[PDB]
């Protein structure tokens, strides 16, 4: 009956859906919008085909990361099973390249092979790295994040320039816009104090400030000692918490942001200003400042 | 320096590769290019991207059973965790279509897509019986597995049709071939446990006999989901081998219809050895 089939294949994604999320691609879409000026009907397309496609690798990354809750709620996995939860990521992402044919624009499934080619490299490397027990350099972390964040922002900015009179080079703006949502969401995972508390620790992921202080102080292998455990006692990941602030890594990761912060209000200017785009650079910087 | 990243993102892919096994999908497609023509570079990229999906749903698949071997080793997740293998499998995915790409056809990706689709809703009813112990009809099987098995297949002789003049109707010989292949490995893997796969819920040719042989009122369990709502008196594995010996018999009728094609004949005799 093939809505019937439809409606068993999308469960998982359909749960997903309900849970409380922030659609940050939709606000950093709507502030790009203020140079490309992209008609309302492919705009929505657009819209619709970045948060399917980032919908569906929340559901993978579950999976990818051990991960057991889902701001605040049982991940899907754990509800619908791993194999339905696969599928059902894996046919939306079919889902989103049959939508994206609906642009009627020969270079957007170019754009789509792309960006998700890249996106796929990123998230493979970050696996790699945390299941060979191999520490990036902060270079190589920053490679991937770029990659692994850049993936769908470049595939929504992408295709709105196809569909723009607007042609200058938002490449770089949006590089900088990656590692600074990378890196705060780094930065707030540890530095933060119901909720959960340091899970990065728990799912044995090098993110930024774990980076530092691993070749600050090479002597050290306490922070090697806390992720190779992957373990969820508290006090552990509070002494690591500790640790990096002594260290100084979360220092480190302020200043790093902070330059993040101010390149990306050189590059705004560079492209003519963008009040809104502006805004919310601000608005998350308060978080390190 | 760089491209060691493709080759760390590819590593299951690439073991699963080097597993010794029988690539039918590619002797199918050079068979069926007896009459399709293909000039042999477009033919080169229609079996590459063909294999490339194949062997990359063989990773997810054995995840999404729960196998332990595959070509009697270990499964690739076993080794390099789930993790890994999902994304490999999803990024070989998506270097298919890059390579579909180079076709250089309008109509390629939209082919690429719908069949794309139907394998990941052939694959989704696989499962979602499963988890709910609701074995398949024979007719349910064989339309999940015409999606699930004849998609792949569909791909390739339909992506060699957008470079062939041959008009003939393909689709029925397919089907056959499709459901053939399916039974043919259904019968491999439990003939040289039955309680086994049926315990754990794994439902395939001989243990759909079994079930439906009998009374079988399954519906209370089809009552406790989305579903809704075998003949003469033999064993399972001898209604599978008469089953197999039909879909030979119709596939050389379907072959000689289409004027013959003897590397095609030879193929299906070569593998109708299992059965007989």
């Amino acid at each position: 009956t093939q809505e019937t089939v439809q409606r068993i294949l999308l469960e998982p994604y359909k749960y997903l859906l309900q849970l409380p999320g922030k659609q940050v691609r939709t606000k950093l879409s709507q502030a790009f919008n203020h140079w490309l000026k992209v008609p309302e009907d492919k705009l929505q397309i657009i819209i619709e085909v970045t948060e399917m496609l980032h919908n569906a690798s929340l559901l993978i990354d579950d999976i990818e990361d051990n991960s057991k809750l889902r701001r605040g709620f049982p991940v899907a996995h754990s509800i619908y099973g791993i194999p339905s939860v696969i599928n059902s990521a894996n046919y939306v992402y079919f889902l989103g390249l049959e939508k994206v044919l609906t642009l009627d624009h020969q270079d957007a499934v170019k754009l789509f092979t792309r960006q998700l080619l890249e996106l796929h490299q990123g998230q493979g490397l970050d696996i790699y790295w945390r299941d060979n027990y191999t520490c990036p350099t902060e270079e190589e972390y920053k490679a991937m994040v770029l990659q692994k964040t850049g993936g769908l922002f470049g595939l929504a900015v992408g295709l709105m320039q196809l569909f723009s009179d607007y042609k200058e080079d938002l490449k770089p703006l949006l590089n900088t816009l990656g590692l600074f949502f990378q890196i705060r969401d780094d930065y707030a995972n540890l530095h933060s104090k119901n909720k959960s508390f340091c899970e990065d620790l728990t799912e044995g992921k090098f993110s930024f400030p774990t980076i530092h202080a691993i070749w600050s102080r090479p002597e050290s292998t306490q922070v090697q000692n806390i992720l190779r455990q992957r373990t969820e006692n508290i006090d552990i990941k509070k002494d690591c918490v500790h640790y990096l602030e002594d260290v100084g890594s979360f220092e480190y990761t302020r200043n790093t942001l902070k330059e993040l912060e101010a390149k990306a209000y050189k590059q705004i200017d560079a492209r003519g200003g963008n009040p809104e785009l502006v805004a919310l650079v601000k608005h998350l910087s308060k978080m390190f400042k």
